[PDB]
């Protein structure tokens, strides 16, 4: 009567240390603990999970196997991974963690992750000595392995007998250390009749343990579930070793949680029609899921869908063949780590989007209102807002997709746009929904068109060009940003600050939205009517579609939110640049002592002082900044700005990767300032002329070019050629990239015109999307059209196009000097031939220097 589990145990115990270390992780799932372990070593108390346990519990919670609610009790909490995870879930009101502690036992790790204020972890509490307490969720992860399965059987039954009296029509998730021993099976079968639930295997569990979890939400055959795991674990001994599937670890946020402040109160008069139409369109599967996870977004209903997305990105085989040394580079592989499945979407939504920003103080709201009014008057001094048109939108769609091109050519699409526009003119919206059938697609593209019609002027007419806005960089181009930062560096004063905001779009408040909409005051009446509908009905009352996995299949949830920026809405870039200019001017006023703590708290703050500063210094202060959406560089009049955090945090623009009240750190060397994911180097050309060039860690450049878009080798090769040409024009100064670009261009047929874009950045002008000789394009961009290049003498050779210094190239990720890189360089004509052979007997040219 020997079980398959007992057979697995005998085989496991016979493994040598070498084969046991390989087997334990073969084909498992594992979170990358690198960042958290280093953060915990540095004493950081925000974002990080204290152990692998938070991700372990997330696996069950995201599958609805256990849905913590009310008073949660965590038995054997150890460091607290399960408890800290629970603190941020919708229905959880209190988390009580109990753990033994003492020598050889894990102790609770104090943290300040989101909801720490409802987490009560107690050491010195051996749960086997504790009387059961009333709770709504019972969690238990206790069970120490033993080479003897009978010692494990005794430990398992001891846990099962300890936990059972805590169970009373509540949620639960209990580790069953050894579920294969017949006496454990018998006991679980009796427990399942009294308390329900089922046994599940968590794929984050190592193969060296047969642990399973008894979870409350589900049913099934315990014997079948146990034996299926035994078979899997047995097959894994002989299976060719598979490296573990790596997943991103959890981000548990920061700060106190006020459960009563989380719920969203929707404006049903405004959003009711949109919900009604989605319901009618998907009426056959429309349902109202009470188990939805949304804390701060209003939930309206769901319909059934097939799952969209992938765990990882597709790989460009042509670029991979010509970049062999980078196959072992972690940052290069980490680039291709993007989970867009309903699982990945829900994790991002919980961690980043499902938050609420406190309302700023009345004095802060007063300063923002004064500043916004002044800024809009400044921005509209020369230009007038204007309506964009069908003809203009059609032109943008055509010149940038295949379905969008078909749609804009369809008279039915524009008939639908007209019908919706007529509702907007009446102060009603019926079909404008965004995402986190052609009718669904026509309604979506139609929504984007109406937004473009009303607010497209901000981008189409370059309202944020440096000439129009002083701080802006819209239309400038990556090749000009470095020269702009060098120009800012000449302004006397403090260091150059470049603080990033954590999730800027989620930090856009109702006050920000009301300040942004003031641009309608400058519009013609018919335009004001259309923009007012966009701001009020759609930007300040967003209806969103988001996928969610469930035990029975995937669903599309319909949710809503009044504040935050609609990241998937047109106008985002311009409105973010506007609000960020305003926010940074307010921070400069605080740095200068114009705006004080007393002023921010004042409910009847006087405007005189603020207007005087804006009218006398405002433009000078805008010229000290480079602002692109949520990204900024600010060079204030002195360094008091580093310590000026009251208004910035009060406006909701909390800085990323730094404690709330820690002063910022700036740079005096403009070449080290980060901006738009780049930094910029000043180089001296062989002919003595200076050039300012853009740069980023080389692994990001290679990692990105190794990611395919959109069977078919031609499209893969052409996208490879597009990255190669972008490298020759923008990143020619990186040794590895100029060599790899020459290799790719030698490997791809000369007449094949680059297809598909390398980037969607607003800073990209795509001068590399051509068959024209790259040196004549280089001369055009860098010499002829370059306003910071006085001597217009062309360069006749790539030998006169400069590289970074060797040490600088290496600091920025070059592999120059490594043996693998020398081997790669030697192997280039061979790698080129390999790609050429895979493509076939086409016409190729040799670009190798
Ligand atoms: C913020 O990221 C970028 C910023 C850029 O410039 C500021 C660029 C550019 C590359 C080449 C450029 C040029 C030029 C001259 O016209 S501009 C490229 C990227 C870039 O990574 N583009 S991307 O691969 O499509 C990336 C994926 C994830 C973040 C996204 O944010 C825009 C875009
Ligand atoms: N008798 C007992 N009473 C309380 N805690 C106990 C115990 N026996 C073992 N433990 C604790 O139970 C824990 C199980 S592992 C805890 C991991 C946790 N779920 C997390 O996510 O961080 C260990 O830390 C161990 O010290
Ligand atoms: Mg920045
Ligand atoms: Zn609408
Ligand atoms: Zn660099």
């Amino acid at each position: 009567g020997e079980t398959l589990g007992e057979k697995w145990k005998k085989k496991l115990n016979q493994l040598s240390r070498k084969e046991f270390d390989l087997y334990k992780k073969s084909g498992i799932t594992e979170v990358d603990r690198t960042e958290a372990k280093e953060g915990l070593k540095r004493g950081e108390t925000t974002h990080h999970a204290v152990s692998r346990g938070s991700a372990k519990l997330q696996w069950f919670v995201e599958r609805n196997m256990v849905i913590p609610e009310g008073r949660v009790i965590d038995l054997g909490c150890g460091r607290g991974g399960w408890s800290y995870y629970c603190a941020g879930l919708k229905k959880v009101t209190e988390v009580r963690g109990y753990t033994k502690g003492g020598p050889g036992h894990e102790e609770p790790v104090p943290m300040s992750t989101y909801g720490w204020n409802i987490v009560k972890l107690m050491s010195g509490k051996d749960v086997f000595y504790l009387p059961p307490e009333k709770c709504d969720t019972l969690l238990c992860d206790i069970g120490e392995s033993s080479p003897s399965p009978t010692v494990e059987e005794s430990r398992t039954i001891r846990v099962l007998k300890m936990v059972e009296p805590w169970l009373k029509n509540n949620q639960f998730c209990i580790k069953v250390l050894n579920p294969y021993m017949p006496t454990v099976i018998e006991h679980l079968e009796r427990l399942q009749r009294k308390h329900g639930g089922m046994l599940v295997r968590n794929p984050l569990s190592r193969n060296s343990t047969h642990e399973m979890y008894w979870i409350s939400n589900g049913t099934g055959n315990i014997v079948s579930s146990v034996n299926m795991v035994s078979r899997l674990l047995l097959n894994r001994f002989t299976m060719t070793h598979r490296r573990p599937t790596i997943e991103k670890d959890v981000d548990l946020g920061a700060g106190t949680r006020h459960v009563n402040a989380e719920p969203e109160t929707p404006n049903m008069d405004v959003i009711g029609e949109r919900i009604k139409r989605i319901k009618e369109e998907h009426n056959s599967t429309w349902h109202y899921d009470d188990e939805n996870p949304y804390k701060t977004w209003a939930y309206h209903g769901s319909y059934e869908v097939k799952a969209t997305g992938s765990a990882s990105s597709m790989i460009n085989g042509v670029v991979k063949l010509l970049t062999k040394p980078w196959d072992v580079v972690p940052m290069v592989t980490q680039m291709a780590m993007t989970d867009t499945t309903p699982f990945g979407q829900q994790r991002v939504f919980k961690e980043k989007v499902d938050t609420r920003t406190p309302r700023p103080l009345p004095g802060t709201r007063k300063v923002m209102e004064i500043t916004a009014e002044w800024l809009w008057r400044t921005l509209g001094r020369n230009k007038r807002p204007r309506l964009c048109t069908r003809e203009e939108f059609t032109k943008k769609v055509r010149t940038n997709w295949d379905s969008a091109k078909a749609a804009v050519e369809d008279e039915e699409f524009w008939k639908l746009v007209d019908r919706e526009r007529e509702l907007h003119k009446l102060g009603k919206c019926g079909s404008c929904v965004y995402n986190m059938s052609r009718a669904i697609w026509y309604m979506w593209l139609g929504v984007r068109y109406l937004e473009f019609e009303a607010l497209g002027f901000l981008n189409e007419d370059h309202w944020f060009s440096r000439e129009n806005s002083y701080s802006g960089v819209e239309g400038e181009g990556l090749h000009k940003l470095g020269y702009i930062l060098r120009d800012i560096s000449k302004i006397p004063g403090g260091a150059m600050y470049a603080d990033d905001t954590a999730g800027w779009d989620t930090r856009i408040t109702e006050d920000d939205l009301h300040n942004e909409e003031k641009i309608i005051q400058q519009m013609d009446p018919e335009h004001r009517q259309l923009a007012n509908a966009i701001f009020k009905l759609t930007y300040q009352n967003k209806v969103v579609k988001v996928q969610r996995p469930t035990p029975t299949g995937t669903v599309m949830d319909i949710i809503s939110r009044k504040d935050q920026r609609g990241s998937g809405q047109v106008g985002t870039y311009g409105l973010n640049t506007f609000t960020n200019m305003e926010a940074q001017l307010v921070r400069q006023m605080e740095g200068e002592g114009v705006l004080t703590k007393a002023d921010l708290e004042n409910p009847h703050l006087l405007e005189k002082k603020i207007t005087q500063w804006l009218e006398t210094k405002g433009v000078e202060r805008l010229k000290r900044m480079a602002i692109s959406g949520d990204d900024c560089v600010v060079k204030p009049i002195d360094d008091r700005f580093a310590n000026a955090l009251l208004a910035l945090n009060d406006m909701g623009k909390v800085r990323k990767d730094i404690p709330q009240w820690q002063p910022s750190k700036g740079w005096h060397d403009w070449q080290q300032v980060p901006f738009c994911s780049h930094h910029f180097h000043e180089l001296i050309m062989k002919d003595g002329r200076k050039l300012v060039v853009p740069c980023r860690p080389q692994d990001e450049l290679i990692g990105r070019a190794r990611i395919s878009q959109g069977w078919s080798l031609r499209e893969t090769a052409c996208l490879g050629k597009a990255y190669a040409q972008m490298w020759s024009l923008m990143y020619f100064h990186r040794r590895d990239l100029r060599l790899a670009s020459n290799a790719i261009c030698s490997a791809v047929p000369v007449h094949w015109v680059p297809t598909s874009r390398t980037t969607w950045s607003i800073h990209a002008h795509h001068q590399w999307m051509t068959t024209e000789d790259m040196l004549t394009v280089w001369n055009r961009v860098w010499i002829e059209e370059n306003p910071w290049m006085e001597d217009k003498t062309p360069v006749t050779t790539w030998e006169n196009v400069p590289y970074l210094g060797k040490r600088e190239d290496q600091w920025c990720g070059s592999l120059i000097g490594l043996t693998s890189r020398a081997t790669w360089a030697q192997n280039i004509p061979t790698a080129i031939q390999q790609v050429r052979s895979l493509i076939g007997n086409e016409e190729f040219l040799d670009y190798m220097p």
